[PDB]
């Protein structure tokens, strides 16, 4: 819908679950020393449920949007369900796998798969979430 | 031009729905989940008479979710409950459907793309199936 | 092209947040529009310091086109003698419902020259105006 | 550049919502009218002088948002300079709006206007501000 | 060339409308000013140094739209990094908008600049603040 421009634009601006996480069950941090980007996963675990999730840390918009975008995109969900997400969204960036419709919100940073120098700053966070979910 | 308007009406309801929020005395609520894309509503109206009072909507998803119960809440708040069924009809056919769009749509025409993209139609009938629930 | 696409922009902020929107208590005259096509409602008031629109508001639901029209409708009239008015009102009608070639002495109002292409959406836009129509005389 | 020429549209576009330096101003030491029917354009800059500089400035008038964010960009561009100051940048910017050529960097935001020199039937709503000030201060 | 480009435009009118680090910066160990004599761009570079650590960093100045989003920018850049990587970083920044070298990757958000090396005239305006952190790091 091209509307996606607004949000990677509103995560940029806005970040969700920006923070830190009072009692957390898991965490993990990632950082891109050549960009300049670092960012630290929280993560609540009841069950096998990711009651609730937050992300610290800085860098440029496109790692600060997927970031928010990541948070949204797995809070409330089963960690098998968010490892699933993970593993697809670095297939989008990384491998320029074929888009997918679950992703939603997510679907906004499909170009990042071009400009693969960039692909650092989007995976960051994922990966960060992967170590801490592990 | 259309489309440039109607995008313009899918980003201003992204970034501001409407009545969004919950209603203390709501004379009926009802939820809302989506299994393809894992959005969830609820909506919550006030019923004097049969006439929407007022209405309200929370929770969240992807963008479209959000847009079309913004955009939802706005066309049937004051409206009879009849009057918004109608709507849901005319909106589901021309969404689900590929049916020609029905003119008093007015600016829920603006999600007449969502009808080609499948696995994406849920996320923008998610609000009136919650709507119709909450009438009952 | 800074500027080519200045008109959609113009459209898209009217569309957005339009202006003069709400009501004149004690407006010289007033009047309301309705067409069922798209299930647009709107109501015109007017302040008429004589012989001039002093002031003017419009209230009313519909689409974004008949928001943005009677947006650029209100910043286009207020301060003008009626029949200046009413002859931007010919003009505009004149673009969007006979797609004869705008009138420049339109200015923003080209911003919707594109609906003289939409059939189905000309009432939207001329809503607004034969309101004004009405109101003022 | 084109992530460059759209900031300057929404530079245009920030200066036509929200004007800048828009009202009367008090013990103005001059102002001038201007018209331009040819659109429907209608400005009045007023000044106040304090010697050879322009000490506040201030437009009002109703037009295009073309117009609208030129008489805006215009007295951001001019106040607190020298009068002669004020008319050398009139001369480069209608230089660029009306002569198409080379604009130099010392017009600034007032780049955003640039692509007017393609538009013939543009450049008096461009220029109908400038034209205002400078009648106002001769 | 069109999803950062939307996204880059954005970083460029947020800077430019909401410039982060601009203030006056008490404790600053070391400043320098830069001029652009023309377009009548001016700027201050603050920097407070703890080691050789810039702890932290201010602007002040007026000018185009573009000298002030590159000066926020800037300063959001450097702040925090050591005085060795701060020049590094404006000498990428440099060749970039310059030289129209291959944009190194590591500018980040900087690389919203990169299409003012396309107008030669109005690189002086991106590369000003840049000077000043410069001098004030000499
Ligand atoms: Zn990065
Ligand atoms: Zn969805
Ligand atoms: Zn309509
Ligand atoms: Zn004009
Ligand atoms: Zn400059």
């Amino acid at each position: 819908d091209e509307l996606y421009r607004e949000i990677l634009l509103d995560h940029y601006q806005s970040p969700r679950n920006f923070g830190v996480l009072p009692q957390a069950t898991k965490q993990a941090g990632g950082m891109n020393p050549s960009c300049g980007d670092q960012v630290e996963v929280m993560v609540l675990l009841e069950g096998d449920t990711i009651a609730d999730i937050r992300f610290q840390g800085q860098g440029c918009a496109i790692s600060t949007a997927s970031a928010s975008l990541m948070t949204e995109a797995v809070k409330g969900k089963k960690v098998a369900e968010a490892l699933e997400l993970s593993r697809k969204f670095q297939a989008m960036v990384v491998e320029g796998a074929p888009p997918d419709p679950t992703l939603g919100d997510l679907l906004a940073l499909q170009g990042v798969a071009k400009l693969p120098a960039r692909v650092k700053c989007a995976t960051l966070a994922w990966h960060a979430l992967e170590e801490a979910l592990r």
